């Protein structure tokens, strides 16, 4: 429940080939808000889910999503959907029951990412 | 822990174009282990995912397969993705990183599901 209960505030979950795009949030969330590309070790308090078709792609990428989402918002951690550079006919199922951020939205979706982050950041003490 | 913490062994998590192969699943489960169709109020010890074409294209299907697997196997509950009806190639890529029983096998994959069933029932008291 503590804002330091967690050394960053949160991380970009990415395949290889968005590297780039992945950086580019971490930059904009960050402008405080402390970000990170996510990594083995990393623990942060939300995590965004950088769904590309690369992402999508990849079974350890479709597996981390998968932990990610397995503790974590059903209402409890937080985890934000970054849907980017993929047709809304290719989304996964799921997402029509779940908060999600489309990347076609103002910024590539990187302003309700962030105002996302924010919000839940806001309930820790 | 109980064995009779839960009124039911196993029920089956299908989409309605499914009906027929979930029923003979419940009644190769049952032939002891009590079986039913999963449904809103239902709750059992495992959990068998009949991922199938319609399966995977329901995003209700697909949103329960998330919560089934949100709190379940990742080594706690008992949750078994049976993979029927459909090419390894359109398989959720996350399944190569988790456990499933795959319908080419004997009985169509029910054979598997009964033993994995079981193997969790004995671990109950």
């Amino acid at each position: 429940s503590s804002r330091w209960s967690k050394d960053y505030d949160v991380c970009v979950c990415h395949s290889e080939e968005d590297l780039v795009a992945a950086q580019d949030l971490v930059s904009y969330l960050e402008g405080a808000i402390v970000s990170e590309l996510c990594q083995a070790l990393s623990s942060s308090h939300c995590r965004v889910l950088l769904i590309t078709p690369g992402f999508l792609q990849d079974p350890w990428c479709k597996y981390q999503m998968l932990q990610a989402l397995t503790e974590a918002p059903g209402a409890e951690g937080c985890t934000i959907p970054l849907l980017s550079g993929l047709s809304r006919a290719a989304y996964p199922p799921e997402l029509r029951f779940m908060y999600y951020v489309d990347g076609r939205g103002p910024d590539g979706g990187f302003r309700q990412v962030k105002e996302a982050v924010m919000r839940y950041l806001q309930t820790l003490s």
